[PDB]
């Protein structure tokens, strides 16, 4: 529970392992599956991995609400603390 520097850095790392992105592409405003090229079905894992890592909690309605890491992160941080 810090901020974007926690989230993005971590979320990218999740996307690194889940799919195979480099930890520089996942910035913000990046459409995950659409921009980065992550598997949609695996994106759900990335979310539960994100929130468990960044101390936020993201319900499935918000999982599908986050279309980019811009969404995600803004949601996460803002809901962590």
């Amino acid at each position: 529970a810090a901020t974007q520097e926690e989230i993005v850095a971590g979320l990218a790392e999740i996307v690194n392992e889940i799919a195979g992105i480099p930890v520089e592409d996942v910035k913000l405003d990046k459409s995950f599956t659409d921009d980065l090229d992550v598997d949609s079905l695996s994106m759900v894992e990335v979310v539960v991995a994100a929130e468990e890592r960044f101390d936020v909690k993201i319900p499935d309605d918000d999982v599908k609400n986050l279309k980019t890491v811009g969404d995600a992160t803004k949601y996460i941080l803002d809901h962590q603390a």
